C-alpha cells in the first residue's frame, strides 16, 4: 500500500550518469581493444548478464579490470554502456549489426529483442 | 532521436536492490543508533543531498561507516533507504513524523515535499 514514485529511478539513473561522468566511485575499466571505459560494477550488474556472471563469483568480485572478447567493437560497447545509463539506445542501420553482436555478447536479452524487432522493420 | 526503454531504469533499481539484499559490492554502513544498514555509496549520493555533500569531498570518499545524528531513529531510516531502492514510501500516521524529520535530515526533498502533501491531506 506504498506511496509510489514514478520518477525516482529515472531521477537514480540520471544520478548514478553524471556520478560517472565525474569518474565519482566508478570502481572498474573496461578495455575493448584500443579503448577504455570507467563504470561501476554495481550498474554493469544490474544490466548484462556477463558481468552480472563475472561479479557475482565471490572469485572475479574485485576485479578492476575487465578486457572484453577482442572481436568486440569498442563503439558498440560504448553505445551500450551509455545505454545502460540512461534508457536510450541509439540504434540505426550503420551500426545495429556491431550493437545486436555486442548486446548478444553482453546478454542484454532486452536490446537482443530490440535489436530484432529493427531488423523485421527495416 | 534515440529508442526509450521505458522499464529500464526501473529493472536497474530492482537490480541494484537485489544487490543490496545479498551484500555483494556494498561499501559503506550506515549507523543508526543502536541498529546498521549496508548500501552502496552511490545510490545513497544518488538519492540524498546528505550522503552526496559527504561522498563528493575526496577528504570523505573513501569513508566505510557513517555515523547517523544520535537523534535520528533507526526505523524512520530504514523506510527511507527502502524509498531509495524501490520507489516506494512507506507513510501512515503512525511514521509521517518521524519519517518527514528524518527525510529533511537526509535532504530528501521530494520526499519532504510528499510528507508536507500528507499532513495537507490528513
Ligand atoms: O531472468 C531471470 O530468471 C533472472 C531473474 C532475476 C535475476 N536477478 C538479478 N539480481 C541482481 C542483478 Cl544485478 C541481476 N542482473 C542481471 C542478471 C542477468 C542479466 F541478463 C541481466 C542483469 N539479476 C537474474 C535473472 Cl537471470
Ligand atoms: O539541487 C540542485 O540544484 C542539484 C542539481 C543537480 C545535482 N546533481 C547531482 N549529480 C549527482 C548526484 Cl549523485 C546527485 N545527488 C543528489 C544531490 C543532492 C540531493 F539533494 C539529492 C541527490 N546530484 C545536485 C543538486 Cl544539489
Ligand atoms: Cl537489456
Ligand atoms: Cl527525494
Amino acid at each position: 500500500s506504498q506511496i509510489q514514485f514514478t520518477r525516482h529511478a529515472s531521477d537514480v539513473l540520471l544520478n548514478l550518469n553524471r556520478l560517472r561522468s565525474r569518474d565519482i566511485l566508478t570502481d572498474v575499466v573496461i578495455v575493448v581493444s584500443r579503448e577504455q571505459f570507467r563504470a561501476h560494477k554495481t550498474v554493469l550488474m544490474a544490466c548484462s548478464g556477463l558481468f552480472y556472471s563475472i561479479f557475482t563469483d565471490q572469485l572475479k568480485r574485485n576485479l578492476s579490470v575487465i578486457n572484453l572478447d577482442p572481436e568486440i567493437n569498442p563503439e558498440g560497447f560504448n553505445i551500450l554502456l551509455d545505454f545502460m545509463y540512461t534508457s536510450r539506445l541509439n540504434l540505426r542501420e550503420g551500426n545495429i549489426m556491431a550493437v545486436m553482436a555486442t548486446a548478444m555478447y553482453l546478454q542484454m536479452e532486452h536490446v537482443v529483442d530490440t535489436c530484432r524487432k529493427f531488423i523485421k522493420a527495416s
